[PDB]
């Protein structure tokens, strides 16, 4: 496998539908040794669903807090000497965020919210396991949205949030690559998660882009996942900074009839 | 001139360096009339400063504050009608924030404060200005710096904010549309203003501009000012959403002849 | 005026539609001398066009030709000692490059055909025209459009050429600055020309953007002219190798 | 192996240096099946060179020639049922186009030839494979030069026709997809290559991209041949009318030399 041995943590895994589980399929089935983080109340749902991928780990990491995270590296450094990979796939902004027209909607906290736990916590992730990944070649890759480049209808703060995401990753890139870690974003296609389940009329956006992609078709998590896979191993050491858009090439298109 | 009869609002003048002075100059020069805001101690530094430009109003706005925003254009409400543009010329992160490495230094509140002020605050401007602003083909300009696209030394936790400043142009622009609101920014090359001073080694990032650009010099706030008044005209009712760099021609080269 | 004394020639007038009509207009407007070319044919309709225009000379330059683009400037520089700027407003490519699969469509010839025209051409007028630009504050603004940068149906062929004509912009910034000439380009959104009346569906291109951009309209040629002039004032002295969209916002959007 | 079974046409092969050459090497270790173009004079170089990878074929294939281009598939068709992919590692300008003043340089017979050897053949390869790659999760994947998004010294014509090849990509994928095919590009941070020996300084190109990038080393033909190989894979097929960098992150950065 691409991954043997390799020791990585994920983040984001809530159901079977989340793009974090395609990211641990496409892993284990790569030979890696997974982790698994999730937050306070769905410890029992989490460490079921990731029973199939013999982890390593399922531990507490809600990203508010930054001794959680702190506290996260602690643990996961009892159980593994370095780590290979983190993957940063957590987004959130409140509900009001998230529909109808941005001016009306946004507001100075849930500004404030969405950035803290969807493009903060990714510094803060690489802040706090920084000293594990030096020098073996490290990876981390965050999954990031085209609404971060373009403005779309409802998605609001939270493209003002993928944005700040985006740069977050570049600006890491920079300061963690004198470590030898690479640093980099997936731009998936939508998919329907438990994450876009808050979007009222997520079944038709699924269309429009299975419409207007050149591939006509949606992508799915093993897409996802095996992408992000990829830029965890060895033969993509010459990628950082970067972001892939997974998305059945809708970032190339306009105005498909 | 082509800004006759415009009420605009201009943030941000703090000395005569500031970019916000290069945009009044051109816009006094054009016939607009102006406002200006103020953060609480700089009252006196500033309506001294502005005085040339015989403004209707000189009024406090940290943009920290929802309720001075609020009050920002109650007040300015009193003493015009309609407003045709605001000029958003606002930076701040926490010294901190702001040399080494991006990693070590970044701190969640460092993070939370540049976003909130450098950032958030166009949105907040646009929200509580936009109904000063519907139907007269009304205009937006924010400020920003290429370290929103590329990660740069020392910039940092500025350009994470400044890519979110730029996302929330575009969203507001989208936001604002309907209204006839455009909505634009200007990407200055580096100026020496204030706010550069507290970056040790600026006049080498000056001087590499300088050396690299095609046009092989440094921008001042004229040619700052004068795209941004461009921006707030009738002239420009075509363009929205967009970011235009006024740095000499920096942001379309790499690798000069020089390594 | 902002652009008062400033003579610049402008290529690509053929209607009063013609993108080179709306920035004609504004930089009369603002003072410019002006001059103008045309294909071969168009000698009649275009010097009847700009006669408005009180053109200080209108000259043919077929851009296939290196010996007319020469020409060009022999001649101009009889009538003026330096030039201030030059418009580029010119695309073609052939009608078979233009429409269905891009695969199926594009030909060698064809590919070729729109390249030379559509963006050599702008890299030869600089050629050209450079020692009557030296040291002036002079400019060169092209016209480009969003085809360049995503893929779209139809364009095809003139995409790729737009890309390649953003590209030449930017090569030809970095060679002339040194010079004080400034090179951009300003993208338009779509506006029913001449050019545009070889595309069948046009009105729906049309009546797409104005439904899906932020500020609901189609733009016009003064909203363009108007940016070209400025691009070519001492206002934009700190601008190059930029492409400025004037199309509504439409690039800014997706999926609307 | 991630290529197992897929039949894949590779171009570009000229030295143990090639970019083709490491990924050949990568997709060899991959299972796929190989087949090599070469340009006439290079006959034996390149059957001796790629012997290693048990080519199902070597083939003349002159991108200049319609005619040999039509084919290079009739006689690969021949072997092979279908085809998987097709690897475009080509270009050329004449000498002259490619060093001092871009304005200075550039002709018209010189951007001619650039853009129909670099850009055109990718849609004409394109346009002939078609058939052969229907509809079995085919794939296409070019190589492309920064030079292609900034103006760089001494790449001049070719940096203007690598912006026509990425554009190319693009509306390739988007005429193809509708066969399942995906379209991709791979834009190399500089290597040291026969292509390369034209460059006077290259040297100190490799040398300033390793100084700038943040990864602080310069590319190697591996990693260059491993994400081609990846981008003709199952599980790239979500995958298309995408430029990835494969450079060390120096597309990233700005001002990476300023201390
Ligand atoms: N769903 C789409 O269409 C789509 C498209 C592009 C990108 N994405 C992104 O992919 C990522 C994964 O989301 P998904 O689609 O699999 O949805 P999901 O709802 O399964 O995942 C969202 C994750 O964020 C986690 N989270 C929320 N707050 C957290 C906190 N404070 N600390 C730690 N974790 C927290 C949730 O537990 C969850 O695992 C997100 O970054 C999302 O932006 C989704
Ligand atoms: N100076 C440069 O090189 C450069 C380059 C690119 C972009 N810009 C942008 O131009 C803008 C103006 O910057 P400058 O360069 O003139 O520096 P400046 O110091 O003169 O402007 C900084 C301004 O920010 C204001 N400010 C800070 N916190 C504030 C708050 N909480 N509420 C209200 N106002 C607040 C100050 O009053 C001041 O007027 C900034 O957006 C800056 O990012 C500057
Ligand atoms: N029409 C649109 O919707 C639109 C949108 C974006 C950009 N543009 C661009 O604006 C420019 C202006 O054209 P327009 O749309 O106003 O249409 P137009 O038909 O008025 O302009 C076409 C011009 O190109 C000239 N031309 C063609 N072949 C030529 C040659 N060999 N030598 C010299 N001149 C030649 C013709 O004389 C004609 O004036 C073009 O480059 C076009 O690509 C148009
Ligand atoms: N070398 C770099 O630093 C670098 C960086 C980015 C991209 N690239 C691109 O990668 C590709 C490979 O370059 P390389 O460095 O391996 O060089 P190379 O010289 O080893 O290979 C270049 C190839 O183009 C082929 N070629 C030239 N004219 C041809 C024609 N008329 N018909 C068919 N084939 C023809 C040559 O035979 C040769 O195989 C090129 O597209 C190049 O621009 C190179
Ligand atoms: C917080 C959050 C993050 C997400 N990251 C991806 N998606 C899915 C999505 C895709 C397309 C659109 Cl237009 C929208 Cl609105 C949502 C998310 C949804 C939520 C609510
Ligand atoms: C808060 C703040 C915002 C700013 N926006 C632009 N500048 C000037 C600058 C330009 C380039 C670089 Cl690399 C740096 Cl570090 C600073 C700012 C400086 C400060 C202090
Ligand atoms: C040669 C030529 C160049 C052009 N440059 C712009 N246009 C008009 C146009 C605008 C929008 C769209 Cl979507 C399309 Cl397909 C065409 C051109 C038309 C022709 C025929
Ligand atoms: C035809 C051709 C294409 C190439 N694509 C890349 N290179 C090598 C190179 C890499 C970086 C730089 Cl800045 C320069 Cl100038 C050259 C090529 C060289 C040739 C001769």
């Amino acid at each position: 496998g691409f991954l043997a041995g390799k020791k990585i943590l994920i983040t984001g895994l809530l159901s079977n539908k989340s793009i974090a589980y395609g990211i641990a399929k496409a892993m284990h089935r790569e030979g890696a040794e997974l982790a698994f983080t999730y937050v306070g109340q769905f410890k029992d749902r989490v460490e079921k669903l990731c029973a199939e991928f013999n982890p390593a780990a399922v531990l507490p990491c809600d990203v508010i807090s930054d001794q959680e995270i702190k506290d996260l590296f602690v643990e996961l450094g009892k159980v593994w000497d370095g780590l290979d990979a983190i993957v940063h796939s957590i987004a959130f902004a409140p509900r009001d965020q998230l529909e109808g027209n941005f001016i009306d909607c946004v507001t100075r906290e849930g500004f404030s919210i969405a950035h803290d736990i969807s493009a903060y916590s990714f510094a803060a992730l690489a802040k706090e396991g920084r000293s594990m990944m030096k020098n073996r070649n490290a990876s981390m890759v965050a999954l990031t949205y085209i609404g971060a480049e373009k403005a779309m209808p409802s998605y609001n703060t939270m493209g003002v949030a993928k944005a700040s995401l985006e740069a977050t990753v570049r600006y890491t890139a920079l300061a963690l690559g004198e470590d030898g870690i690479k640093v980099n974003a997936v731009s998936a296609g939508p998919i329907k998660t438990l994450a876009a389940s808050g979007i009222s009329n997520f079944k038709k956006m699924l269309d429009y882009n299975a419409m207007v992609s050149p591939l006509k078709k949606n992508v799915d998590i093993m897409e996802v996942g095996n992408t992000v896979a990829f830029l965890c191993s060895d033969m993509a050491t010459g990628i950082t900074g970067e972001v892939v858009h997974v998305d059945a090439g809708y970032h190339c298109v306009s105005m498909g009839n």
